[PDB]
C-alpha cells in the first residue's frame, strides 16, 4: 500500500535526520506527506523536525494535524505536551501531559514534565505530588531531586528543600565515574 | 614597489585569517589599504572577511569597491554573487552569476549558483538549465542532484523529480563505502 | 558561624560553575545568600555568573550590593570595571579602574583595562599611558602591543604603529 515515493522520500529523510540536519529532512517529510496523505508517520516527523529547529508554535500545529488523524497517538501527546511546556503555555499543556501519564504510568519523564507543568501554573502542591511521582520511579535521576527542592523552596519549606538538595548531591558525587 | 607597511600589515592579516578569526584580521585589512590605496587585493580580502562574519551588506559594498578598480575581477563578481544569492536579492545576483559562468564556463559551483538565483527569481525554467549544468559538469555532486530534484517538485513533475532522487540516494549510498 | 545550609549550597553552586552552567548556578547562589545574607561571597559569586551569561547591567547591579557591603573588595571592582568597559560605559569605569590600578599596580590587565577605558572616552593620550604601562607590565602579551598600534594609528602617527606592529608580529612568529 505503501507507494514507491513515499519509500524513497521517508528513506532519505532518515538520512537527513540521522546525520543531524532538520532543515534538510523537512523538505522530504513535505514529499512523503504529498504522496501518502492521510498517513500520520511524516507528520509526527515533520513535527519532531520542527521543535529540534525551535519553530515550536509551528510543532503544535503539525502535533495536531497527527491527532486529528489518530487522536490517541501517544506519541504525538506527549511531543506537543513537551513543547506547550518550553514556550510556557501551561494551561494547554497539563491536559495533554495529564493524558500521557493515563496511558504510560510507570514513565517518570512524563510525570516530570506534568509536574514542571503544574508549577508553572501556579498548582505548586499538584507539581509537587507529580514530581515525586517521577522521583518514585526513577531514583537515580538527579533532575527530579533538584526540582522537588526547588519546589520546596517556593513553599518555603526550606528543610525539606536541603534534604532534597543533600540528596542532589550524594547522587553528584556517586555519579564521579 | 609594494613596501614595508603593507608587507606586514598583508603577513598580519593573512595569520588572523589562517588562524579562523576574521574580526581582527578586518582591523590589519584597512591599514594594508590605508598604505596601498587603489590596490584591490585588501578590499578584496575584507569582502572575504565580511562575507564570512555574516556582515553580507558591507560585504556587497566593499566587492563594489574592489569591482570599481577592476571591473573584470572574477573573483570578486563570484563573491558578490554569492552574497546577493545568501541575502535573497535574486535579481541583482543573476547578471553576476552569468557573468561569472561567461568567464569561467567549466564551473559548476557558479551554474548551480546561477541556478538558485533563477530559481528564486521565479524563472524556474531557467534555474533548471542552469541546474543540469551544474550536474553535467560534476555529476558526483549530490547538492546538484537535489535541487534538480526539488526544482521538478515545484513544476508538479514529481515523475522526474523522483528519478533525480533516487539518484540522490544512489550516491549517498556510495559514498558510505 | 557558617552555617550548614550554606555550606551544601556553596558546595553545590561550586559543582555547578565547574561543570560550566552558570544558569544553575545562580539559583543555588540565591540560597547561599539568602541563608548567609549580609556574607559579601555569594553576590560576589552571582556577579561573576550573570557577567558570564551576558547580563551585564544585573552583574553591575550585584557588584554593587557586593561594595555596599565591602566598599574596598577588590575583585568586585575590578569585575565591576571589566563589565562596565564590555557595555561602553566608559566615563562610569575609569574611577573603578583607577581604582584597581591603585590596589594592584603591578597588575598589567588592570591597566589594560583602564586604557581601553580612556580610549573609549577619548582621552586618547591617557589611553597610551596606561597601555604602554601594561605592555611595560607584561611585555611578551600581543594584545597590549597591537592595542598600542591602534592608539597610535588613530593618533594618525602611523610610524610608531607600524613599530608597535612589527613587534606583533615578531612576537606571533616566535608563539606558533
Amino acid at each position: 500500500a505503501m507507494g514507491d515515493k513515499a519509500k524513497l522520500y521517508r528513506n532519505i529523510s532518515q538520512r537527513c535526520l540521522r546525520r543531524g540536519s532538520p532543515e534538510e529532512a523537512l523538505r522530504y517529510l513535505k514529499e512523503w506527506a504529498r504522496h501518502e496523505k492521510n498517513d500520520p508517520e511524516p507528520l509526527y516527523q515533520m513535527g519532531i523536525a520542527l521543535a529540534n529547529l525551535g519553530d515550536y508554535q509551528r510543532a503544535v500545529t503539525v502535533f495536531d494535524k497527527v491527532l486529528k488523524l489518530r487522536p490517541n497517538h501517544f506519541m504525538a501527546s506527549y511531543r506537543k505536551g513537551a513543547v506547550l511546556l518550553k514556550i510556557k503555555q501551561y494551561k494547554l499543556a497539563l491536559p495533554v501531559l495529564e493524558a500521557v501519564v493515563a496511558a504510560a504510568p510507570a514513565d517518570a519523564r512524563a510525570y516530570y514534565l506534568l509536574g514542571l507543568a503544574y508549577d508553572g501554573d501556579e498548582q505548586l502542591e499538584k507539581g509537587i505530588e507529580a514530581m515525586q511521582k517521577a522521583v518514585d520511579l526513577d531514583p537515580e535521576e538527579i533532575k527530579y531531586h533538584q526540582h522537588l527542592g526547588f519546589m520546596n523552596v517556593r513553599k518555603d519549606d526550606h528543610k525539606t528543600a536541603a534534604e532534597h538538595f543533600t540528596k542532589v548531591m550524594e547522587l553528584e558525587r556517586s555519579q564521579d565515574s
